[PDB]
């Protein structure tokens, strides 16, 4: 379970549901799913479970991938969705 908080023309917020299982933090990860461009990657620690990703492009689509780090070091992935970022105003 992941919600979409927000999105913006260069930005996308979201909050995902706690690991079920121990976890150690967590690693979210920002693609555009179609045209080629960077991936954008950032941690939080296990109380963080929402996330503002900022310096994205208007009107792509992005995969929005977060990955569970359990206390052996393993990183799963845990959900994922796809946003599209609103037009410029």
């Amino acid at each position: 379970q992941m919600q979409v908080t927000d999105v913006q023309d260069n930005s996308i917020s979201v909050k995902w549901l706690p690991s079920s299982s121990p976890v150690t933090g967590y690693r979210v990860t920002t693609t555009p799913k179609n045209g080629p461009g960077p991936t954008k990657t950032k941690t939080a620690g296990p109380d963080q479970t929402e996330m503002t990703i900022e310096g994205l492009q208007p009107t792509v689509e992005y995969v929005v991938s977060v990955y569970a780090q359990n206390p052996s070091g393993e990183s799963q992935p845990l959900v994922q969705t796809a946003v599209t970022t609103i037009p410029a105003p």
